[PDB]
């Protein structure tokens, strides 16, 4: 599964 690493308040979703 990928990893989510929200930023100032907003979600980022990184595909590994």
């Amino acid at each position: 599964r990928g990893v989510t690493v929200p930023h100032n308040g907003e979600s980022k979703d990184y595909s590994v």
